């Protein structure tokens, strides 16, 4: 069970952060909606977390959309809470308008093809789900580059707009 | 032998049109530049190219930038060519500044992980090498929508500072 | 389920071209009648199609032998489409009286057993298959040289002679 | 090891009826020339040999275009021996101008893909094999319609001139 | 293969009986002896006068109560053609015994003669009683014949045996 | 490993009561002649041995036409040499002019096919082999009735004149 | 296979019994002890000294409660013939145990005493109480015998044990 | 799998060392007894006492000729962020033993600690001599913690014997 | 094999209880906590110091609410004769917990404290708690003992914060 | 590698108590002699070692007649020592001329064919070996009843004798 586009997205359940305490989060939950799945490798790495404070202040136009952001990572619910209790004058994360997903058991990010086993992290893949489970995009970059949120946008409004007419 | 970020890039040698007449392409030929590969799913199909052309318009900024756009499709380079004869005004793709890529064996869309084995055709994949041959960036969407021009140059403006910083 | 004379032919359902518009082809959609497949691949191939053009010009008398002829290729529909579309003048096809099936997922072409793997093109064979969909002939040419229409004819004649004898 | 156009054909070795006297043929014997290897199901069948005679008699054109006919069937060469020696007026083949080979233990027909196993015999297939031995035609006719010789002298002077060209 | 004291492999061949074919199985002789009789192949050079032999017997085996069949792995059409082919020309002439056309070689290897590198059948004779059960076999190389009387011998011997 | 007219007869090493006493008895002590191996089922049985004494009386016949006759069982050395110590007036079989061979350990049987697994016993083969070692004939009758001494002489002077060419 | 403490190998193998037939199963003996013997032939030049031991105390061991049985890998009228020859003669008389026939190997290759090279038995005793279940296993090569009253002993000392406790 | 008696699974894994990162493997201590203990999450609810104290015995395990380590399934970035946030703000503050970052699971794969459904660590301490056989195995469940005085008691035990 | 927060591998075990046969099985303790403790050979030229001080704290493990078992790869014939061999003269002298004969192996291996190529089980110590939950394994090598004191410390801990 | 007679005996090397001291005995140490190898099934056991001491009191006879007789159980070698030790007054075994050995691992009472799986003991198997290693005799009892010592003699002279003559 590998992640494809045009098939269904590799169901699950992990225990997240949602506005600082613990949340089961599985993909059924959001089944009506579009998905957006988006990995990162490490917390309190030495990269500046741009990308996902992106994200999280675009929080709002996917909600508009129709979609939700769920963000995911190998490191476990205490370390990425953590994260979040540490602000970003002091070097974390701050707070976050995105569930954030430990996959600890790292079964999340081999399913979805983005981990480096010998590494123990996930790589930056993004994938978006439609209402119905299927994967209708895949971004996956090496480490040193991040991903735009504009085109997470572009995308799943493309994807609405075709859902709803012909293509 | 797929294709992954992080790891070496499936090789290849393919037959392409290159300015009206055929060329054989193979990755090996780009090495020390960054490659851009993208895939189409079919010829004279009545969907607008207008992908392709947003790519080749930009084929020679990716030029510039040390970047070659390869475009790759699973039709015969005689399909392929007679596309760009055709134009666009009557139907067609007109000429083009970038090579096309006739994998009829479906071996580069196989070994790409973009084939849909049951219709003969590939996904809009997007792969992005870099000098040595790695695979810094994927993209894959499915038929309804298109990629945007900008982002693989973005990417590959983004590998070469960090390559060099 | 390879082809093989006196075995029932590989069943199929391809996108075809016939007149300039798209229709979903099946050996099912014969049965009653003679059929007579015939591969090809490529289109716009920089040699000229003599081969399809006299199939198309026999259309009727294999329609009066109680036949139907039905020509195949590792080509999109699209493609063959366009290469109707574009005149012998210019270096196409133009259109023509037999629907031209596109064989996209190679399907058609392994069945038979004219698929050059390696290549993604059909060789040049020539199947024959019966009311019942039994296989009557196989023809296979390498690239370098055609058919020949009046032997699909003669034989066609030939298997409804010993059909209604025998 | 079945029989594929474009693909090497399968060698053989089998005693053979050549001027009412029985001689080993061999492939390799007619390595250089065309060969064209023509199947018949049965001797001494109730259906009249014309097919057999008409290529015995275009025997020599063969020759001019640098190609050797020969026919095969899986009986004994004792029983196809008998079948040239009895002529045409009283319900045989009589003598003729091109090696017959006795397929017995039916190898040559199963590696040819034309032996009906139920049945023991071979369906009316001819193979033509170019000077480097690969096989560049196939005809299988069910047994109730016959070969044209025409097509074979047409398909070989077809394949000699692409050779040389 | 076919054994001594087991059953007798079953066979449904097509044969020359009296010039015209008719399909031959042993499940047909179920009652009577069957003395099966290869000898392939037709045409060969050497004089049949080992089939002669059992065709002039013919009568001698009805009245034992056994049909003697001969088999070939020749067509049909290659034993027809012998047949209607007289002595006096090289042939075999007219026979009292069916002639089974073994053309798939399925008789000839459940039998145990097929020689496979071949495709002809060694000369193997086999005494089948009216069970369907194989109380004898011989075979000889091709070289040298076997002899009429054994077989008539044996078939009463069987019989004596199978009734006390 | 089994035993077919056309090949090469199965070796073997057997003990056998040759005059009363044992001898160890090979197929390859006889190349040059001509063997006659006979099988009989068991020692002491309720049927009277006429079978074999047939063959011993023969024995000299055999000798004139260049051949050996041996018979076997799969009976022990002891049992089978008992039996020829027991005269015929009181129920054995007396002395006999041809070895006896004792098949103990089934392996001549087995190779020979004429041995019932189940039962431990051999049925009544005979077995001519030329002087190269090749089987030449094959008998196997069920146990109700016995062989004909003169076939096996018949069969033996056919195969010397065929060889002598 | 046979082993102490485990259910013995069922058998029913034709025995001389009383200079005739009769067919000899162990269930037959369900109740009593059973001692099992074998020896490896009939008619062997060693005068059966062993056999003739155990005959001679068949009545002690019918006394304390137990069957004894001999077997050999002879045929029934080997071992049949060995009782009608008198020891004055070099047989072994007339005796009081039963002589069963294993000529297909059966019961000493279940009991461990084949030498399958061979085809006969080692000097194997196996003591098999009335359940069925194997108390002792004696097995001596060939150069040396076994003692009568070892096997005594041991029924004694099972008997005693099976009734303590 | 780790086993007394046997060699020690080898291991390079990155670590936190006073505050910055230092490739630590096995055979690093070759000739020094090693004490190798697991504790299943940085950050975690739980009061870090048991890493404290191995901490604070750093030296009395030098002293005897042994080296202690920590390890766990975080990474370098989560156990460094972990002992630069103080024990008064909820974190572990600086130690004197290396921390090991277990990420991609092979090192407690390797030692038979790893509770693979939750990608953690139980709370497992190997003693491993100086030529690497494991000499000493405790592996204590989630709820209770492990005594610093056994570990000394092990090593000082384990190096008296070595020397008699 | 065992694992801590697995089911462990159950047993029934001829054992010498006060210089008698019993029939041991874990499941007969279920309800308390087990202490089963692994010892190599009885009679060796070392002292069962170590046994003698679970025996001594037998009945501080009872007040516990746990049960101390020993278990060696000997004959229950050997650990008897083990005990009736006085500690004066080289043996164990009686004590206060079942000692167990595991001779087939079956529990040694079972438990993964069994040194195939030698027939003796390591010094392993296993705490299992009333729903036969392992929470706790030590394994020593053999040159060195374990500490008494440790299996009543944790004992008490998985008690008092028991699941 | 199971023992049957006329095959080549299992090799071993076991630790054993020879005269109240540690020895490590394999069988090809007495090749060139007769071996008369004996299980018994535990040390301590309620059973009087009568057996063994028959067997002990006949080492001399055995050792006369070129042959060397060796004892094996499934205890270790320190339960077995301490056997010896204890006296039988005591219900122990007293010191014995024939070696002891602890086949505490299985090995030898598996590839000899005694062991009882289920029990982790040897059944009351004796076999006698020749010179070059053949195996000569198989006796195997239930532990119910014993073996006689005569037997054994009777038997390593009757193999002598006829390793020695024609007959």
């Amino acid at each position: 069970m590998v992640a494809e586009v045009q098939k269904q997205a590799p169901p699950f359940k992990k225990t997240a952060v949602v506005d600082g305490i613990f949340e089961e989060i599985s993909l059924e939950k959001y089944k009506g909606k579009y998905v957006v799945l988006a990995f990162v490798p490490l917390a309190f790495s030495f990269v500046c977390p741009t990308e996902i404070v992106a994200f999280s202040d675009a929080a709002k136009k996917f909600e508009d959309q129709g979609a939700q952001v769920l963000f995911a990572s190998t490191d476990s619910e205490y370390s990425l809470l953590a994260w979040t209790n540490l602000p970003r004058k002091d070097g974390g994360l701050g707070p976050v308008k995105v569930p954030l997903l430990a996959d600890k058991n790292h079964s999340l990010s081999r399913d979805y093809g983005v981990l480096i086993e010998k590494e123990g992290i996930a790589l930056r893949g993004l994938f978006i789900i439609d209402p119905k489970g299927i994967i209708r995009h895949i971004t996956i970059n090496d480490l040193s580059v991040g991903r735009n949120v504009n085109e997470a946008l572009r995308l799943v409004e493309g994807f609405q707009w075709t859902d709803k007419n012909g293509t």
